[PDB]
């Protein structure tokens, strides 16, 4: 058989949830304050009428429906409308400052029939109780609620308040009675940092995937959720080969990149990472194919002044419609949140390139557990859209394993040699090409990077 | 009494296992959790496996989910419901207020007695004895103590579920610990850094043995609840190929048919082209290969083997070739194993090919991983066959080679000027191998194995 | 949902406007946090920046000594009582008025027309009272006249712990539209201020924790640090170091020197800050290392003078330890002098020293936000780095070594980075003298 | 020795207790549920009755008598006999379904009944809760210890414990039955349990000081393994199934010495234990292999192609191979049962393969305590104990005897194998790096 599920709209909650939330239910919505219970409450019904037209009510025991309204506008919902409509209808049970309990909860059923709702939402389910000081009578009539709402056959979703974020489900023993789905948000404040995540920890008679997800409450967007589950090995490769605006290392590729390709660039400071990058976006624009650069290190001023000491003209390429350098702080916000904004300007601009400088940039200000879910969940898209990708390691060690990801893995290294420290490079992968097994000596110059010669007494320096 | 207290066997995959034997029978025993630790999936399958296997009739009383829905929501996973429920095998009595706008053993004592004289039942069920705390306290105490009693003079295997705040804390909620205290069996599910890991555990069996600790289990759809007793787990001279020939002389003939084989080395070394070649000798012969990829797309793989000169999809069109490509954060290692060991199961394959297990490690704790390898390389052996590990040696510039029958070693090698790699087999049981570190050369007709270094 | 601008440094970018206009934010946080200068701030620029009358009430402190707290900021808040623009409506407990005192409130509110206002210890009144039924007079006209009235309030309240609740009395369940956590969070011997917004119910606002400091002329001084290269070279000092950087350092160039002890790290840092002074150039010296003893005949022994560097007004030796403070308190005395000075070029000798004083992100915060302020100030900055990661964040680096030859210790130098120009890319052997560095052949 | 002490007859106790539990006063067995206060609590009883013919006395205010005698059965002691023979006596003072000061006088009488020496009141902590008097309660119990004092009865009182690390038990009843207090524990530590046992105080005697391991076996019961374990060698040699290596080490090496086999992956770590083990069947003798690594046909397989049948040597009953896995148990448990399979095959040589594979589920502490553990057994059994670690080339060392080095090593051009022995307390050895090689007739040293 199959238990039935209701979409959300909450793209990606669907995806970890297997469908929705099951119908004819209540799911529990638990969290901290600050976390999105109400928004991810009004997308649930938003979405239930811009889709399946499927009436709502939200019985708000806390915020006022005017400023309910003028809170969610800011998220391009249009709920007046709804309002007018009779899609959606918002009962204010939040108590009045100049049978109270029995009266109301009747007074709610007279919505739910009224509309011939099929997704309610009972907003703040604690705050009941911060209001009703016979909790007993209170939990009484919760329950019943509950049995109500299931024998009208409506998909509720109750929120609920926490104290602790990794403690309790929530608070005036919510966990029971609406139990047989618990959804849990959570804020987790950790190196003076936030981190919004999402978890589905029980669905009584249906499937869900098991364990926290990143998520953000983006303003003209709404709960954004992005699961790396969801992230499906089945991108895409090709035998077309790009240019990487060297010639020299093209034909040490055996052609060039690949177009559907992850191609690495390790090295120390100073050795030439941020010159390959400007070639390689260079290449694009010449063909006049779209690039871009996300830059965590250099400002635009500098990336263009450094450009431009090389023969490449950015802000020409910029102004054409070629170029989009980005450029931002890894310490700004939180990899999650720079994720999306990579994501949301590739769709818009629609890049044939895209390149990061640095990675180390960016691990440097997060976790190994972190870092390895960003730059999984980045490289997976990027080979989806069959754009061609260029990334930037420093090595520390002047003289993270993201190359099990990496199809193409370029090495730069510095070489002491008789009172002159000269520069190596050397392709140590291309995955499905022949490329040149050689550790030649470059050299840098106005003109860009001048691949040479193999160090022949070439003192094992590499690697 | 002289009557060692017998062990009645629950069916439930791996529990029998840890429990030597099963539940003590003509006993209650808590099955103790917080929310979704699969306590009513536990009891249920209890039950079901009661008056499928041994035919024993079984009552399931609860305080919480209607009948209607316990049904419902126990159908995904395959078992019969209706038919049982619509024979007099299976009895769903609630005691959960149907209504409200009402106001002991009224709704208790005998209904559930009934059941067990009506239905003729060996087994009973009684789902969240906390509910009646909630519902209905010294008075509760004390029905619940006589319950225990009267249902060990009926003589029945009961399954009593309770609920817990917190995970490693106290047993169960309103000390039931006591009401019944002679068994318990705690199910928890854990943050463990952002990935729920469920476990299963006898803390006590008084009067018989039992395996002691945390054990992992999975609540998988069509099936139920499946442990993993890694505990519990407990023959050829005859030489298959590599693909490479002189990589078998290197192997002195080949790799044995019952061998797991480990290829551990850097990236770009050449770990993915021994598994295309180790393949590819099965569909050669007319044997079966199956290949999960965890790193690269279907797509990718197929490309990069036609360059090493290597059709795949003529042997995915023969039948003899199936890959199946797929994220290691999709699901978790529990998991994996469960679909590693189905798809073995239907395609009945000849050699297998896990690359890599490396982009697997990061899914998992340590211990997590040595569990899941163990499973693995136990299933592999039992299903006889050829089996191929790959590893990315964190050494760009063990457990497994415990386990691993042949260790062969893929490394890096600079000479001036120029970047190469060699081949090493390590360690190979029960044959003479090549000791030497050699220089091999990649090439669009495969791996042209060469000279020894020095 | 509108803001109005704070006037706090730092608050409006952080708050992406402001706080919520006509709608009340609690400002929640431990004692010693700056709950009190926080809302006083609100009140004050309000007034002076645009014309916005506000009434401070106080549960706990008086007038009189309110006044007096907030003199040294600068704030002449006596001109405001009289002028009328202030209020201060003192509901401490005299050394009943449920009604009363609140009623009072409501009155000053209507009289001086006020659009801002603050409630100085929402807990306060908890303590200050008897039954709880001041939550019902919170939730009360308090907030809900107040958004009748339209006014845009600040309701302080205390916590116990910096990492516990939101506030003592569950002040939130009553104020729960926007919320403001201030915290002193110490870790180590030392205490961090940190102020976060974790609620703006209808906008945005970044995220997470943000440096602040209470500076006793400006008050709180947030620091949103998560908030033009041009291509005039300067000397280094050293002409033969000129030459090896390709004529010289880039104004906008962040300099870094790295080697050993012994290696001649402050001896380039004192040929830097010279150049700059012999050249009517302002120079500030930060010592972390030495003292102005130790630097004066340092560089005596080397022959540059700052005695007259002194008296030109160019050099200016700041000469701190780094166990002072935490590495957030360091920056603010740099960032003030520089405005107070003007320099051309600055140093920081060493960052070696700071590292060890705080925990890998502290150190990575400092580094960024120092680098920033400078960099976005047009000055040339130099540093100096003990070799036992600004590497990426360093435009040029300088790499000074002690070489082990024919047992006799050489001294080395190499340029090993520099964004935008050719640098010399040979080891070359350098000297010490009473003169400075000489750098001769490569090995 | 001051106070009294009375055998208990459990293993170990009265080795950590410096003689056993001090008569004439009560001593508390306090343990999370599960811990074993009820096993502990009926064996003081059972050799009480049994060894030295003093009656004993078991209270219940839980389980029922019937389930009491039916759970303490499969230990293999006649309880219902002796029951009879009036030397036990079970007190149901379990509650029913449907006044502690006459329960008391129940216990009371049985006591002058029975002439009892020896007495159980099991779960006080319960009489807390089936009575909800409290005060009334905690005065009665102090009554209990006091009167029990006078008839000079050595009582053991149990009660439970929340957590494990916590307080002493619940309701404080620390304060009532005082002077001597034992500490049952089952620590969850790395989804693995822990059973430990403490003597917290004794009052007047001396103790072992902090946790001993011990475990539950269904056939004997509480077996307790005080770690502090006097012992006897000889310039007696044996062989090590290898004669090049017999002359390394000079005539073979010592009867009661422990061996240590390092080396790096694919050296011959394997083939020596199973030539060592081969040297003991061959030669007359026994064998225990503890396998962490390979499984049974692994083991085989290896054995075959160097040319031994070790499923002869197992018919013949030569050698037990036990074949284990590191995750299955934590290695305090892992010792036990080293120990217990030593105490039953009697085995003249053992050895353990490897002990490498056992690091990587432990601390260093409690590698180091199960190294120690297994060193000092084998010794005070006079047991030849040979140990094998994997080191990288591709402590033990202060303790064992004998160390032999295989390494691989380049030679005249080919990558080859050598062997080292690098330590012989008590002789000679070739102190040279000899080179060897690998065959279906097993190793050959030159
Ligand atoms: N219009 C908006 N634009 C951007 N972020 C918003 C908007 N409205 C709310 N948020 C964010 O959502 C968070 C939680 O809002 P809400 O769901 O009302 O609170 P709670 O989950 O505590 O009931 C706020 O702290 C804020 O960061
Ligand atoms: N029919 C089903 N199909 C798949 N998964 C299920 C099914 N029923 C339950 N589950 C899984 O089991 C978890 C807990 O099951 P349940 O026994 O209802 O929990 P508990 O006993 O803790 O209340 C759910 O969160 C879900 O992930
Ligand atoms: N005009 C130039 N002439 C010669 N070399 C230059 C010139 N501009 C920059 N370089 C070289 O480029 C190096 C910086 O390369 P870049 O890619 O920016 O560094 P990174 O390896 O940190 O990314 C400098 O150290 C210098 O050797
Ligand atoms: N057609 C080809 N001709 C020559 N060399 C190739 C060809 N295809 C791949 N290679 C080389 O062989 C390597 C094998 O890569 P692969 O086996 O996927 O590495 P790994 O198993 O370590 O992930 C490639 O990285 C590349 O250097
Ligand atoms: N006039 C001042 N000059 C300098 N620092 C001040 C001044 N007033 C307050 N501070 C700083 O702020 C702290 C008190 O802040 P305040 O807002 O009064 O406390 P609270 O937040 O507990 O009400 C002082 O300990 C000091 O660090
Ligand atoms: N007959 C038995 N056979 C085997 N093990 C037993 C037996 N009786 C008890 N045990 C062991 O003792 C444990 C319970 O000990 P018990 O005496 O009940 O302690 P407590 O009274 O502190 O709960 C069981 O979980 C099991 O490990
Ligand atoms: N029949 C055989 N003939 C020759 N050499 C063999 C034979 N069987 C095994 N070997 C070699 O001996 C090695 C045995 O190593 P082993 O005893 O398992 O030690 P380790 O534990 O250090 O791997 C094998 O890896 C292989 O190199
Ligand atoms: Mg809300
Ligand atoms: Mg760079
Ligand atoms: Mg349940
Ligand atoms: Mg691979
Ligand atoms: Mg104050
Ligand atoms: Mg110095
Ligand atoms: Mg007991
Ligand atoms: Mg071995």
């Amino acid at each position: 058989l199959a238990i039935e599920k209701l979409p959300t709209g909450i793209e990606g909650f669907d995806d970890i949830s297997h469908g929705g939330l099951p119908k004819g239910r209540t799911t529990l919505v638990a969290g901290t304050p600050g976390t999105g219970k109400t928004v991810f409450a009004m997308q649930f019904l938003y979405h239930g009428i811009k889709r399946f037209d499927e009436p709502g009510v939200f019985v708000t025991f806390e915020e006022s429906p005017d400023d309910i309204l003028r809170n969610m506008a800011s998220f391009g919902w249009d709920l007046q409308k709804l309002v007018e409509e009779g899609k959606l209808a918002i009962v204010d049970a939040s108590p009045d400052p100049e049978f109270d309990l029995s009266g109301l909860l009747a007074r709610i059923n007279h919505a739910i029939r009224k509309y011939k709702a099929k997704r309610v939402v009972i907003d703040s389910i604690t705050a009941i109780f911060q209001q009703f000081d016979d909790a007993s009578t209170v939990r009484r009539e919760l329950f019943r609620l509950v049995a109500r709402l299931k024998r009208m056959g409506v998909t509720t979703i109750m929120t609920a308040e926490r104290t602790e974020e990794y403690g309790p489900i929530a608070r005036y023993g919510v966990e029971e009675f609406v139990a047989d789905n618990v959804v849990i948000l959570r804020n987790v404040l950790e190196g003076e940092r936030r981190r919004r995540t999402i978890e589905i920890l029980k669905f009584r008679g249906t499937s869900h995937q098991k364990g926290e997800f990143p998520f953000t409450i983006t303003p003209g967007e709404g709960i954004s959720i992005f699961p790396l589950s969801a992230m499906r090995l089945k991108q895409r490769s090709s035998n077309v080969r790009v240019s990487s605006g060297v010639p020299e290392l093209d034909e040490m590729c055996g052609g060039g990149f690949f177009r559907d390709s992850i191609i690495l660039v390790s090295g120390a400071t100073g050795t030439g990472k941020t010159l390959l990058v400007t070639k390689f976006l260079e290449g694009a624009c010449r063909n006049g194919e779209r690039a871009l650069l996300f830059a965590f290190e250099e400002s635009r001023e500098q990336l263009l002044r450094n450009a431009t000491s090389w023969g490449i003209d950015f802000e020409e390429m910029e102004r054409d419609g070629r170029l989009k350098i980005v450029c931002a702080y890894p310490e700004s916000t939180g990899l999650e949140d720079h994720l999306i904004m990579i994501k949301e300007v590739i769709e818009e601009f629609k890049p044939d390139r895209i390149a990061i400088d640095s990675l180390s940039a960016l691990e440097r200000v997060a976790s190994d557990r972190g870092f390895r879910e960003f730059v999984i969940g980045l490289t997976s898209f990027i080979k989806q859209q069959e754009i061609t990708g260029l990334f930037t390691s420093t090595t520390p060690t002047f003289m993270s394993h993201i190359s099990t990801i990496t199809d193409t893995i370029i090495l730069l290294r510095y070489v002491e040699m008789r009172g002159e420290m000269s520069r190596a490079i050397n392709v140590l992968k291309m995955r499905g090409s022949w490329h040149d097994k050689e550790i030649r000596e470059f050299t840098i110059s106005g003109k860009g990077m001048h691949i040479g010669d193999p160090f022949r007494n070439f003192t094992r320096i590499l690697s």
